[PDB]
């Protein structure tokens, strides 16, 4: 038999390895899912329990009831490092031979060499991520009431104003008014700071969207930074250039959105990429290597369109996924292989529970109608990997 | 006037003030009662919030509910100091003159100078300061699955095996199954530990109930060191020496119950304090000042038929508070007053929901009862204060 591996259970993985479980009946091939935990997170909503609006449990589903035992066989494990030339990976516990390898470890924080970001920053890229965020967000207010002079506690500062640290602060704003009832706080000592690099906040937006956006927010009592870089970051705060000046924010909590880059993983196993990411041939597949494929964040792609990469995000990696499985499954057998064509159609963004701001159908869509557009989209993800039950298992 | 201040809204400050509210006929007395918060707390049920087993917000009452606006006038701000002599009290954003005074600023953790006790470990002393415990065990847990290698996040130290240190630890125990299920840690690393000084546990009780409660906990996973005591604190852990050596226990929280001292500005304000407490004349008042009583906390009484001191408790704060209420209404009306002669009820320590163990009533409670009995003894405090609306409220 033939023996593919499939490097962690993110939205490329787990599509991929459904979708192989569907295409091939028993014995075709070894079938191996590698995953750092024995559940797979829908990363889109990872915002929502950070805030603490949102329950964790919601944004994740344990990976045993997704599969079948007999398919795919299940490991739980943290990968090290990738051979290419001995066709080997190395895991910290284990180590892995493949036939063929699928590739997708999603994506790591771009910090841009800013000083202490790294150190001193959190990060919404999973579960513990944002289980740490909140719990520490509350642990500050919970500290103010002790302390009042000191009103660093209630300041919370978002780095970058991009499409996560906008739904971030739309979370963390609808949350304020229940978090300071628990903790006997002011509502109005409170600040909530977006600070961007760039001069417009979202951009990649229609500019109605992102001013309705800022209206919206700008309401809640968030401020905003931009065309305000961030120069360096320490455990007292964050020191920014304004006008050519510096100015120094004192703030507890600081989240940091400002950019992502492939895995670590990937670049340190040999191969050669751009911003951390590998362009990819037409049928997804890492260049020089017939047996490799990869999908999600660490998979590059441009549109013909625009010379411009496509963004990384779920919509592409479920694409990659399912495009994967087929070729994969076609190519065992002897088959022809398909080339990858993406079809995007537009993404919401939450502005809360309640709210949000849309391009879908070509059309620019406001509040509720596009809030459960967006809840809709995301049910839509919940249907194909788990079906009805999944669902209906939400809410 | 006459004028009289009441400082804090504890147990034995609040039966005061609404004693002496119950007692006098209107324009009677200009009373005043001044406490740091707009709530008075109670102080009995604050290691439940710590753990996490019960919200914050049963713990505490508003006190402007309490009292009647014409009756007594409320004064929200912090005590900074008292000066005899002037006659007259100072704080951060007024300053007040008394003609006669009530104190009762409960007490202070004393940590007996041991190294770093003060800079790096919690208490359960106020609703502020159990939220602060709660939220950074819960921060630790949290933690904890990005890093599994860092066991100390799990282990939570309490030093002290006195009662509220027992409590405290079965509260935590009680706890542990939901705070692990929610943050995906296993429940066999987590370690809970019991540090006392003393030989044995819980001193002070019949040694059958004190078994009991150690096969109770010993049997929730709870750990005790005995006979062992705290040499010093880091905010990694704790070091405590055992066989005539120093040991090392990695501890992400550590919560000190060990030990408790009369309020800061008692001994700063000129006075002569035992454990920064005063020890009071048979009227409940303040050696060689007359217009001075104390209650609380910030009191010493000494048994006559045992040549033991009196521990400090909620209870004898309330009587405390009625005491001198009585005999504060005497001393404006010109009567004679009542010496002090406490009365002591029998008390219960819970070991979380479904455990407890008492001797109310001379009969050594133990197990569920004893549990409820705690819960109507707890009741018999709100309806005191607040009445019917009160008790109905919880
Ligand atoms: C708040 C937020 C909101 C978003 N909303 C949207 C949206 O609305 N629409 C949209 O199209 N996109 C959205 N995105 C982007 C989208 O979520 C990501 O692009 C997508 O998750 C990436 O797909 P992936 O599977 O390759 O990455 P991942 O989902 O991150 O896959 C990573 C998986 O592999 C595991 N893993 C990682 N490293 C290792 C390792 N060394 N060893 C073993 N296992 C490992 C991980 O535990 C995880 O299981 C959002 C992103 C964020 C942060
Ligand atoms: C976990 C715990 C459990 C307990 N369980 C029991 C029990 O089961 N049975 C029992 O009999 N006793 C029990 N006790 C003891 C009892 O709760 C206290 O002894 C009680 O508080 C004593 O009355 P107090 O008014 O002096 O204390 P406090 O209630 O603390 O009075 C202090 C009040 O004055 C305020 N204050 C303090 N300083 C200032 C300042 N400078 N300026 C203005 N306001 C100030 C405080 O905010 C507070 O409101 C327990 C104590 C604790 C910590």
């Amino acid at each position: 038999k033939p023996s593919i591996v499939i490097l962690g259970a993110g939205y490329g993985g787990i599509v991929a390895a459904l979708g192989l479980q569907k295409r091939l009946n028993y014995n075709e091939a070894d079938i191996t899912l590698v995953n750092k935990n024995d559940y797979h997170y829908i990363t889109t909503e990872l915002h929502q329990p950070a805030a603490g609006t949102m329950h964790h449990d919601q944004a994740r589903v344990g990976i045993k009831e997704l599969i079948d035992e007999k398919k795919i066989k299940f490991v739980k494990d943290t990968v090290v490092a990738i051979d290419r030339e001995q066709q080997k990976v190395t895991l910290q516990n284990g180590e892995l031979h493949y036939d063929y390898l699928v590739v997708g470890l999603g994506s790591e924080p771009e910090t841009f060499g800013i000083e202490g970001l790294r150190e001193h920053a959190f990060s919404i890229n999973s579960i513990n991520s944002v289980r740490i965020i909140r719990q520490h967000i509350e642990y500050q207010f919970a500290k103010f009431a002790a302390e009042p002079e000191r009103t660093d506690y209630l300041t919370i500062v978002v780095g970058g104003a991009e499409f996560t640290g906008i739904e971030f602060v739309g979370e963390l704003a609808d949350r304020m008014p229940e978090l300071c009832a628990e903790y006997d706080v002011d509502p109005k000592l409170v600040r909530i700071i977006n600070v961007e690099a760039a001069p417009t906040v979202l951009p990649g937006f229609d500019p109605a969207l992102v001013n309705y956006a800022m209206d919206v927010l700008g309401g809640k009592g968030v401020e905003f930074k931009i065309g305000t870089p961030i120069k360096r970051c320490t455990p007292e705060g964050v020191v920014i250039e304004v006008d050519g000046e510096e100015e120094e924010i004192k703030a507890a909590t600081v989240v940091w959105t400002g950019g992502v880059r492939g895995n670590s993983i990937v670049e340190k196993s040999g191969f050669e990429t751009m911003r951390g990411r590998i362009k990819v041939d037409p049928y997804l597949r890492a260049p020089g290597h017939e047996n490799i494929f990869i999908v999600g964040d660490c998979a590059l792609i441009i549109n013909e369109e625009n010379n411009r990469p496509y963004p990384p995000t779920a919509q592409i990696a479920i694409q990659h996924g399912e495009n994967v499985a087929a070729n994969l499954a076609a190519l065992i057998r002897g088959g022809s292989m398909t080339p990858f064509k993406p079809h995007i159609r537009g993404t919401v963004a939450s502005l809360g529970r309640n709210d949000a701001i849309g391009i879908v159908g070509g059309r620019k869509v406001y509040g509720h109608a596009a809030s459960w557009l967006k809840k809709l989209i995301d049910m839509r993800y919940l249907y194909l990997i788990g079906g009805l039950s999944l669902v209906l298992k939400k809410g």
